[PDB]
């Protein structure tokens, strides 16, 4: 069995990370009977510096014919000072448009070994096990009408519309239920529906859709009330839906919380279609370079890839094992190093992490 | 010096924390030379009951004809079956309409007898300190256009309008800047800048009243950074100022995080007018009449009309002190006992306050 993987390694830590998850990904793929046809294209700052544009309609292309994307980082200094539309980050937008990956998933695990490097008690941040399930391509970031207008009394006047057709929530809805299934079978849908007309047709959406996914036990919360009870009682959640601008601010609420930001994957999911998936930390243009990189996330990432993207259990729990392995036998990189365990570089946590693998 | 002050007593456990807030008031402000009128008025649940709406114009009157209003609690298992126009909650929403209190002060502080009502490690939660200074009567709450539509297809279409004009971003900005000054000269603007066309309105007006307030420190935040922010270092925080909706998401975060909910007051604020100063917990119909509610978010809520509603300084500062004696003394409603202290009932934790002002 052969799969087709776009790699964008991207800016920055970037490409150090992706190439390390690729052979971690080769490794426990091939464990697992699966074998992989790698081909890198280019995507942000590096899209920019060889073609001209972030997003290269040939790298869009590779990734459409694929099975499943897998992206290291997006961004730098050298590129900050570009008109919006020619920005590293441009290209991210446009290559979850043009893979209409509407679905982001964002699991926040506080993993056993680094329980402590959260701002939360242990009994609290202990066994945090979350899924944010956040719409990426629709909402008031896209929404219309937008703009800054005068209104003729010379004043200023800014606006942005959140909306929602009832097709766009049915679909996030889905993939959230799905993906309860793939946990815990809890599923929490976040939205201000006490006041945004918006937020009634979405909750009205996912309760009809309840009866479709019976097995799966359906609450609702208001935005609001997430928020402090990400704080009071994260362990509480199993999977969370929203929209894009909640799914924002609660997924990075979430995100903190677990401690480290460099532990974290992401994937990008369509209805049909490969997915995009990619650690949430940035380019980190600081340490570029410089081995010191953690490259974790990026792993973890390549898990969610196999998991998520192709269906391949199985080489996903070798590489979750090994990341635990690793942790467990006193490895940290920079971001996640503690009192007593052993410091290693980028490369060596790569090492390591493919040395339990085996 | 005489002041008037309109008390809406409310439902649930509202008149029993505004009947000891009100003595509170009258005790510290008579140290300082100060006397008041009270006249109680109906609004919510109680105004339901006895005139038929949630706010009868009677008490639009008096409240806006004196010199501070102090809420107490809206809301109860009755009317809740009640029409939307007809719910108690609808008389708080036209209060502040009223009043023109288009600023909402939250403070968040963790007091050091409460720090381990925290979810956050002692030395995170450990003086915290901030205000959250939420734009209240416009922004996507009250935005239009609003609806629910259906489109040709029969599709469900549900929008709503985050939209300000650049008079009411100055105007909320004003009084932020105001108040760090009262604090410790520091104010983060917080937005969605980096994609809200409204956010960069926003962010533009706040940058250029910088000038007008030299003295304070100005920066700027994301509000999904903001997330993240109050729980790794929220300590960092002095003012906060924002749109009614992440103000209303990042408040509640920041109330969350301080551990206890029943000790934190409000004040709503207009141009010129009367102040609205309110506990933020609810009414509590659970505990009604039992003797067991925690009076001090009210009384808390009364230095707070001394000190932002009628700058009587001296007088809110005896309330705070007593406060702390009454706690350093031991003493704790249900809701703030912790092992080795007093458990108290609401009326005699009003007693021991009232002992410290003398």
């Amino acid at each position: 069995k052969r799969y087709t993987i776009t790699l964008l390694p991207g800016d920055g830590i970037g490409p150090e990370v992706v190439s390390i998850a690729k052979n971690v990904l080769q490794q426990a793929g091939s464990l697992e009977g699966v074998e992989f046809n790698f081909r890198e294209m280019p995507i942000g700052g590096a899209a920019l510096d060889l073609v001209g544009v972030p997003l290269p309609e040939e790298t869009i292309s590779a990734a459409k014919e694929s099975d499943a994307v897998l992206l290291g980082a997006i961004g730098g200094y050298k590129w900050d000072n570009n008109e919006k539309h020619l920005r590293p980050e441009k290209g991210l937008l446009q290559i979850r448009a043009a893979l209409k990956v509407f679905a982001n998933l964002r699991p926040a695990t506080v993993l056993p070994q680094l329980v402590d490097a959260s701002t939360l008690k242990r009994e609290v941040a202990e066994g945090v096990d979350l899924m944010v399930v956040r719409e990426l391509t629709g909402g008031i970031y896209f929404g219309e009408p937008r703009g800054i207008k005068t209104n003729e009394n010379g004043e200023e006047v800014g606006f942005n519309t959140e909306v929602y057709a009832a097709h766009e929530i049915d679909r996030i809805a889905r993939v959230a239920f799905e993906t309860a299934r793939k946990r815990r079978g809890k599923l929490c849908s976040v939205d201000k529906a006490n006041v945004l007309e918006a937020s009634i047709l979405w909750r009205k959406r996912v309760t009809a859709l309840a009866s479709e996914y019976p097995d799966v036990e359906l609450s609702h919360m208001y935005v609001d009330n997430a928020a402090m009870q990400l704080v009071r009682d994260p362990k509480q959640f199993d999977t969370i839906v929203t929209n894009n601008i909640f799914g924002d601010i609660l997924s990075d609420e979430a995100s903190m919380i677990t401690g480290s930001i460099g532990m974290l994957p992401s994937a990008s999911l369509s209805d049909s279609g490969p997915g995009l998936f990619e650690p949430i930390h940035g380019s980190a243009p600081d340490i570029a370079g410089q081995d010191k990189a953690n490259p974790l996330a990026t792993i973890l990432s390549a898990a969610m890839l196999l998991k998520y993207g192709l269906g391949e259990e199985k080489a996903a729990k070798r590489i979750e094992d090994a990341v635990l392995v690793a942790l467990n036998n006193g490895f940290r990189t920079g971001d996640i190093y503690s009192a007593g365990t052993k410091l290693v570089g980028c490369k060596e946590m790569g090492e390591e992490v493919l040395k339990s693998v085996d």
